[PDB]
């Protein structure tokens, strides 16, 4: 069966000549600070794919990622998602496989829902008219995701990430009840997910009108809410202000093929153990949702899709030996169903 309360974060951003006329995303900038790899054989991951420089528009590798998904016992994508006006991407809106990703996670009974990136001057109205477009637009498919809130009203959901980049002024214009744009008691109401990323955003978090909270980093250690130390006090704090909690877990990091100095948040898979840490360490919080990072983030080493050993003349690759390329979606498997069994209790 599917858990339905265990969500991953998916990104359709990849493309190669054979479906898109060019590599996008494989053929990644080396960034300078917070020179472009040349795919096939060198890509801008420290692992490579199963299904190698694929392209995200290719139906085939869609299908297979849903299969992935599935096989993981994972109900719900979070979708990477930019508004198709912005100039951030480097080809053909990706807003334009939304449509596709909702029909073939349907064919698996999976659920989509929403993570929006930090867009060109993202803010408060920009943010009310982009809900509404995606509720208009996506709201009424089958694979649209919903979470049942306590009070039993369904609603979409939208992580945000670098909430804190907008004021909690402008915030409280869309999120709270008499705000001047408020999506509050309207079609497009939704529970907004803040991320949380050093303790003070605590309270501005609180002042903005968001719903929740999730974390992100798949580093324990990079922010303070990527940091298991501090998830029991992130609970403490979601459930005395009605906040639903929504820990981040990956399987490791790894992003020195963009950001070469970045060394001090690698995170050695262990063979699987660093995930298999994480993944207690969210369950014992007896959290409302839990979220993986990532499904398929191979810049940054997150990736619990398949990977494969490659040896080139020139690039070196990580993989999963001495395991299989499936080891990460069989111990998601197995903690999602520990997670069913123990939320059905809570």
């Amino acid at each position: 069966p599917l858990n339905n309360y265990l969500h991953v974060f998916y990104y359709s951003w990849y493309g190669n000549p054979q479906f898109d006329g060019k590599y996008i995303h494989w053929n990644h900038p080396v960034l300078e600070h917070w020179g472009r790899h040349n795919p096939p054989d060198d890509i801008g991951s420290s692992f490579y794919p199963e299904l190698g420089s694929y392209s995200s528009r290719d139906p085939s590798v869609i299908e297979t990622h849903m299969r992935q998904m599935r096989s993981a016992s994972i109900g719900v994508l979070a979708l990477s998602w930019y508004p198709p006006d912005v100039n951030d991407e480097n080809g053909e809106p990706t807003d334009n496989l939304v449509p596709t990703i909702l029909d073939k996670a349907h064919k698996y009974n999976l659920k989509v829902t929403f993570h929006i990136e930090p867009y060109s001057n993202r803010d408060d109205q920009n943010m009310y008219k982009n809900v509404k477009y995606i509720i208009d637009k996506y709201g009424n498919h089958p694979a649209f995701y919903r979470y049942k809130t306590k009070t039993g009203n369904a609603l979409p959901m939208f992580y945000v990430y670098d909430s804190y980049i907008t004021k909690p002024e402008k915030w409280a214009n869309l999120l709270t009840t008499s705000g001047s744009r408020s999506i509050r008691n309207s079609p497009y109401d939704g529970l907004f997910i803040a991320l949380l990323v050093e303790e003070k955003h605590k309270y501005d978090i609180l002042q903005s009108g968001f719903d929740g909270i999730y974390t992100y980093f798949a580093t324990n250690g990079f922010t303070y809410g990527s940091s298991h130390q501090n998830w029991a006090s992130l609970k403490l704090f979601c459930d005395k202000y009605n906040l639903i909690f929504i820990p981040s877990v990956g399987p490791g990091y790894i992003d020195t093929s963009i950001r070469p100095w970045n060394t001090q948040n690698t995170r050695n898979r262990i063979n699987g153990k660093y995930y298999e840490i994480g993944l207690s360490a969210a369950l014992q919080t007896r959290p409302s949702l839990i979220s993986i990072t990532s499904f398929n983030e191979w810049h940054e080493g997150t990736q619990i899709e398949k990977a494969v050993p490659k040896r080139t003349s020139n690039t070196v690759y990580l993989d999963y030996r001495p395991h299989k390329p499936g080891l990460y979606l069989e111990l998601t498997r197995k903690w999602s169903e520990k997670y069913s069994k123990e939320r059905a209790t809570y």
